[PDB]
């Protein structure tokens, strides 16, 4: 009988089964049945990283409303369109529309969109799961794949197989294998890069000295475990919010080398579907860039394209500040840094000291210098009450949250410049990975408001300290120190280090065996661009066939998802409704481009 895999059973490979239940109908001849394995040692739907058993305390950075797993009539794909509820109208008054859902509230959604795709399988599909992970695929001698799996059973005559494999595990770093040897020498808790969700967290004592290395997201579901996680309550009066202690927390420390908290989400006032347009990164400037890396000449992140994010975040920026309908076409039909964007400015009434500066908003501390830790705490909290005041204005007629909030709208646009060496190898290793990338992530890509506004309660009530920027840490007898070289006084020894950060997907220090074999035995490769590794894992255009160390993309095997980021360009999100999702037209292609290599 025809029989295919799908490896995964998170968001991406259940969107796979979803498209290939729903193009079965068209591109298998009548009669024939199609078996798809699908293989993930967690329950399938969710997957790890959505597991209905983890802690309550851990959110979504997305509101509910623009959280789906079914296309719509707005997803260019060839498949046909199966609509199906959003999160938030699945959870039937669960949760508000411009309020972030719990992880394990979208497990229990993952969860039912996968037993309904079952329930909605054509006669021509018949699904069988396997509680297993996959551990190797081979071509058999006929051409068709044999993937083993580590409960002892192996899957034979496979037409083909799609890895969506997701957030991988990763090899521990040579930092973090000294920093682990030491907690081993000293009897010291050191908890390596991992999703919060995933450690355990109960061995850290009332009153412990910890460090969350790292003030992204990670170190939000830190504070929120150490936190809320251990009786914590908060509490609102007259605005604002207080930390109610249990007496079980950690002294918790946090830091960064750039050493602020990610900057809040302005408050969703875009409705489900509603983002900024492009009106300087547009398909037609895209086009144009695309053009130029197919004929071998791709463009400069930071001289070509850059100019093109810098003038639309400016752009909405101002507009939202003037508010003229006169204004914005004025400024737009000005290059970037050109002498006339003051002028115009100066004309609608805006001082030089409303005007934007990249300088201030990645570095605001920058012009200021800090006796000791009480002079960095009383500007941290400044910072942070501006912030979460900003993010109440919310992503319209906030200028500062709007115009930030852009960062997010380009990212197809952007995509579609630097994806499947779009970028100089030199340009996407110095500009996009080591500094737009982190940069972006730092604006655009942080908590929601509610987040911004505990950890300033939880500085306020002494439960959490952020150290300052150029956090050091060094391993000494008993402990580890760490201190703010900008920060006078603030160093401290703690006996808990946590790396407050996700592995980074590498296919050269990968921990899967499965890719660790088709690396090994060049069946896959990492994604060069110009002399640049990206450890992505390499494969070719939509629909994404894997390519082996000779160049060759493999007809039976695709892959989708976290581990070609490097070929794609921040793969670690879901999909969104109404906005002709490339999540969901990518699984439509893969779904497509498997059935159409069974049915022959
Ligand atoms: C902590 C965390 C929070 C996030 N929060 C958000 C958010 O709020 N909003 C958002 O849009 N995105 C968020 N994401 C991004 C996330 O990448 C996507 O939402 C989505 O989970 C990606 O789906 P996926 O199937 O590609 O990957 P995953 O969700 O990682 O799924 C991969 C699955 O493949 C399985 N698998 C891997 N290797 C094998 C193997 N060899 N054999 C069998 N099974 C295997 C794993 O067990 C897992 O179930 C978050 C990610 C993390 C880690
Ligand atoms: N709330 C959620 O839904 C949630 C939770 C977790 C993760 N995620 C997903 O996973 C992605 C990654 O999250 P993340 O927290 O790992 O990354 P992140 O949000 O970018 O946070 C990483 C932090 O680690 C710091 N850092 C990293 N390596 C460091 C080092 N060696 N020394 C010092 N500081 C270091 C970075 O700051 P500096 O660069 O300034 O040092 C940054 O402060 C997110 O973008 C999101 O898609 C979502």
């Amino acid at each position: 009988p025809l029989s295919v895999a799908v490896v995964g059973a998170g968001p991406r490979g259940t969107s796979v089964l979803e498209r290939l239940c729903a193009s079965a109908p068209e591109l298998l001849a009548p009669g024939v049945r199609l078996t798809v394995h699908v293989v993930d040692p967690a329950p399938p739907g969710p997957g790890r990283v959505w597991r209905t058993a983890q802690s309550e305390d851990l959110l979504m950075n997305t509101v509910a409303s623009q959280v789906t797993l079914f296309t719509d009539e707005s997803v260019n794909c060839s498949g046909p369109i199966l609509a199906g509820p959003s999160l938030h109208e699945w959870a039937d008054g669960a949760i508000g529309p411009d309020d972030y859902p719990t992880r394990a509230l979208y497990g229990r959604y993952l969860e039912w969109v996968f037993a309904r795709t079952l329930r909605h399988a054509p006669p021509s599909v018949r699904v069988e799961t396997h509680r297993a992970r996959a551990v190797r695929l081979d071509d058999a001698a006929d051409g068709r794949q044999h993937l083993a799996l580590d409960n002892g059973r192996t899957l034979t005559g496979l037409s083909a197989v799609v890895l969506a494999q997701g957030h991988l595990p990763v090899r521990p770093s040579a930092a973090v294998l000294r920093d682990t040897e030491h907690a081993d020498r000293h009897a010291l808790r050191h908890i390596p890069p991992a999703n919060p969700a995933d450690v355990d967290l109960t061995v850290i004592s009332p009153g412990e000295p910890v460090l969350l290395r790292g003030l992204g997201l990670n170190f939000f579901d830190h504070m929120a475990l150490l936190t809320t996680g251990r009786g914590g309550t908060y509490v609102r009066e007259d605005g604002v919010l207080r930390y109610v202690p249990s007496g079980r927390e950690p002294r918790v420390y946090a830091g960064s080398r750039r050493g602020l908290p990610y900057q809040a989400r302005g408050d969703n006032a875009k409705g489900p579907y509603g983002r900024h347009l492009p009106e300087v990164l547009t398909p037609e400037a895209v086009s144009a860039f695309r053009k130029r890396a197919d004929s071998g000449e791709a463009p400069d992140f930071l001289r070509d394209i850059w100019p093109l994010v810098a003038k639309e975040v400016e752009t909405v920026y101002y507009t939202a500040l003037v508010r003229h309908p006169d204004f914005a076409p004025r400024y737009l039909s000005l290059p970037y840094g050109d002498p006339q964007e003051a002028e115009l400015l100066a004309e609608f009434g805006v001082d030089a000291d409303a005007r934007w500066d990249w300088e201030r908003v990645s570095r605001p501390y920058a012009q200021r210098e800090f006796a000791h830790r009480g002079e960095w705490r009383q500007w941290l909290l400044g910072y942070l009450r501006a912030d979460a005041a900003e993010a109440l204005r919310g992503n319209v007629d906030g200028p500062l949250k709007a115009a930030l909030d852009v960062l997010r709208d380009l990212r197809n646009e952007l995509r579609l410049v630097v994806d499947h060496r779009g970028l100089r190898g030199d340009s996407r290793r110095d500009h996009l990975d080591r500094w737009y990338t982190p940069l972006n992530a730092f604006l655009s890509i942080g908590p929601p408001r509610r987040r911004i506004e505990e950890l300033t309660a939880l500085l306020e009530a002494g439960v959490v300290e952020v150290l300052g920027p150029r956090l050091e840490v060094t391993r000494e007898d008993g402990a580890w120190l760490a201190r703010s070289p900008d920060v006078p006084g603030s160093a401290v020894r703690v006996t808990t280090l946590i790396e407050a950060r996700l592995p980074e997907p590498d296919l050269g220090q990968t921990a899967d065996a499965l890719l660790a074999h088709l690396r090994e035995t060049g069946q896959c490769r990492a994604h060069v661009v110009d002399g640049y590794t990206t450890g992505g894992i390499d494969v070719s255009a939509r629909p994404y066939h894997l390519v082996d160390r000779e160049g060759v993309a493999h007809p039976r095997r695709f892959a989708f998802g976290v581990p070609t980021e490097g070929v794609h360009w921040v793969t670690a999100a879901g999909a969104r409704p109404g906005v002709d999702s490339v999540t969901l037209s990518d699984a439509d292609a893969v779904a497509r481009a498997v059935l159409r290599v069974a049915g022959q």
